């Protein structure tokens, strides 16, 4: 009997098979939802060592016929986004607009957006959903101004990520629909009279003046939705950390200056990644113990990596202060997360405010009573209801 | 080993579970999620002899003590509302707002409600989420008015509800702080400088210059969150079963007069009641084979009864044309739904709306990848995700 992939939406505890399949056969022949055979690596070692050794091809992963762990939502090219990025000189817009230092006001204004949010929910009063109230539009807020569009479309901008990251065995009429949706909208906003002057939009104006709005508009477009889903859900489970740990909380407001390093374990610790990072053999490779033949698909569960003791001592117990802390939430080898510092900071930026806010911040239920998402790439509460 | 109840989650088919219950143990004892022990009455027959026997009694389910499919999220007072508001003089003031006679205006502004909507979902195309986008904000609005309070703070209303309707093996601390979190914003409105005019507020306001401020704003926000929460869920329903099978549909553009029937229909076969109707036996009672004791839990399961083939012919089948539908989906007896003619209308007057703006309606991915929000007292999709 092969063992099932993907492995449990739960989010708050690492699966129980995560540890079991990383200590058993750290390289393991799984069925995804598809039907579809893929090796799952589940150590450190061969985590990394799967991602820094390019004959495991992301690209081709979007390719025809090939196995899959759920069906193609995008076109298939957008799969390689940052290649078509390079190869049209489009490298230079986006790394500038990937850069929390390249918009100097970018940290106040992200303070701002975080405050603001939290003032609403203490006008209100307690409970509050954190999603909904805080982690969606904060993240929707940052990624409009990545673009340079504003923000008024940001309940319909999230709720196309609520279908174009669905996880699903067969591709389903609708996910092309919801893509040429909101690759308008892009395009709309990129060829507005008044042409777009900030962000990647406004780059992307005075680069063409110098590759069509299709691509503009899908490199734009799929770096909103990518962006905005990994940040909010990652922001989620943090918060879950923070709330069912309040001597984190007590940690940060003590020595502000420790943001960095607790994100930095919180990443490590959090499962928002609900799905593996997949990988195509372009050639015969031995990993571990496993002869993975060229063409096979190939799964790299990074929980099981940053969860692996051969690495990270206690690796169940959230700890601030690791001596090294070289975890693969952010990826690893070509494709490692080009945007990691905005991502940090995101996340810094948040936690610090709430924290502040919030100080006696704590899930208005049990944490096992979350209802956690199906069928989707991240992990993430449906609703965060939280008290304080 | 008991059958555990409650039964599944999923409403867009009948568990079939019920349909086993029903045939074999018409009144079956089973394990709440509480761990305590129940009487699950699934047929017709005697589910409808429950519901006109009052010694089986829901205002006791309440009690201290007593056996619970769930835990108390509410003060005990409140599962005796229409008690409370018989006893004190309330009955006209409530009757009167539940009546939509008594709104003359109402038809005609629900229909522009729904319309406006729907035309904002089709400004922004397809897909879209007829949960978000249209059953919560068109029942929070009709909440609204039958309070006589502004739509301002429906989101956040809205998920009050999400805390509100929760089913818990156990209390937590979110329940009651949800709680005098809305009746605080309820008294608020009551209380206005500019005294209420409108609506059940407009009333009482004029009542108790003729009861405490506590009861009043208690009966406000116990017909807002139930109305709301039951006629949104029920909604979500009727529209997926007319996405899967457009049949229906094309009945109600030939044939729009057909609706109060098509409704009742739907009614009947709608699973949005996720739980059981529950009462305490007040005497013992020989209910089809089984003695029922003094002080045990009785939990009447609305769509055991309202699929039950002795009584409906082909009951897995929606059919507008049924000669009879005694259908138990507003209940029975004595506490028959006070708002059964305002649930109708509500969801007559939406859902032709929805047949003449939508016509190829259909949802955007396979019916059996909705996601169907757990741990709550409704079944709901916690989107409804659609093309058109
Ligand atoms: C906490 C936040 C984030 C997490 C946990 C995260 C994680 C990751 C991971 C694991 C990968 C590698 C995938 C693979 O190798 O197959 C990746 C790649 C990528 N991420 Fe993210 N990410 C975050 C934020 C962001 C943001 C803010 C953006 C964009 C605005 C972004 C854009 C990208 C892009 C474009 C790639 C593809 C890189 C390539 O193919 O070379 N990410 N990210
Ligand atoms: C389609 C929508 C609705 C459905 C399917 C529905 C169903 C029901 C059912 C089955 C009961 C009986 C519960 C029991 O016996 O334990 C009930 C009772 C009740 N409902 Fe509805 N309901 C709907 C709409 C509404 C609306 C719009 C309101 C208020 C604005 C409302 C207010 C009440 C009240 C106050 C009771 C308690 C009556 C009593 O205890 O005597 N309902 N409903
Ligand atoms: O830029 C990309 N590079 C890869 C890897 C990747 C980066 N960020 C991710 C976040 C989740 C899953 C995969 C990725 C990819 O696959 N796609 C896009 C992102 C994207 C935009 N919309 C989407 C809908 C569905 C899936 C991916 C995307
Ligand atoms: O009026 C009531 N009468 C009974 C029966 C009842 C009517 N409509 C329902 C809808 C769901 C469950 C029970 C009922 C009751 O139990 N409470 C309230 C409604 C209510 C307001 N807030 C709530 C939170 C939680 C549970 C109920 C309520
Ligand atoms: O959750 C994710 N899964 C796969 N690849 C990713 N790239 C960024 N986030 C993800
Ligand atoms: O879903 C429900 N469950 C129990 N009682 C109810 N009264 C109205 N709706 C409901």
């Amino acid at each position: 009997p092969l063992p099932d992939f993907p492995l449990s939406r739960r989010g708050d505890i690492l699966p129980a098979e995560a540890e079991r399949l990383r200590a058993e056969q750290p390289v393991a022949r799984v069925r995804t939802m598809t039907g579809d055979e893929a090796w799952l690596v589940s150590s450190y070692e061969l985590a990394k060592q799967v991602l820094e050794d390019d004959r495991f091809s992301l690209k081709d992963t979007a390719n025809p016929g090939v196995p899959r762990q759920y069906a193609l939502t995008i076109p298939p090219e957008v799969v390689n986004n940052m290649g078509n990025i390079n190869s049209a000189g489009l490298r230079n817009a986006v790394m500038k607009t990937l850069s929390p230092q390249a918009d100097r006001e970018l940290g106040g204004w992200l303070e701002a957006q975080a405050h603001q949010l939290l003032d609403r929910l203490i006008e209100q009063g307690p409970p509050a959903d954190l999603r909904d109230g805080f982690t969606e539009p904060y993240s929707a807020a940052l990624h409009c101004r990545l673009l340079g569009i504003p923000t008024d479309d940001w309940r319909r901008l999230m709720s196309g990520i609520d279908v174009a990251f669905i996880t699903s065995p067969r591709t389903f009429e609708g996910s092309a629909v919801n893509w040429y949706k909101d690759l308008g909208y892009m395009v709309d906003r990129l060829n507005a009279d008044p042409e777009p002057t900030e962000g990647l939009l406004g780059r992307f104006a005075e680069l063409r003046r110098s590759v069509s709005d299709e691509l503009l508009a899908t490199v734009a477009l799929s770096l909103f939705g990518a962006g905005a889903v990994s940040t909010s859900a990652f922001l989620q489970h943090a918060i879950i950390a923070l709330a069912q740990q309040p001597e984190l909380a007590d940690r940060l407001r003590a020595e502000p200056a420790v943001i960095g390093r607790a994100v930095d374990e919180l990443l490590r610790y959090n499962l928002s990644i609900g799905d593996a990072l997949p990988r195509i053999a372009l050639a015969d490779v031995r990993l571990g113990e496993v002869e993975i033949r060229a063409g096979e698909l190939v799964l790299v569960l990074i929980e099981g990596a940053n969860y692996d003791p051969a690495v990270f001592p206690h690796p169940e117990r959230i700890d601030f202060d690791r001596e090294s802390n070289p975890h693969l939430a952010f990826g690893g080898g070509q494709h490692f997360c080009p945007a990691s510092a905005l991502g940090r900071t995101h996340a810094e930026i948040a936690l610090t405010a709430l924290v502040e806010k919030l100080p006696a911040l704590r899930l208005a239920l049990p944490v096992e009573q979350l209802a956690w998402r199906p069928g989707f790439i991240k992990r993430l509460p449906e609703r965060l209801p939280v008290l304080w």
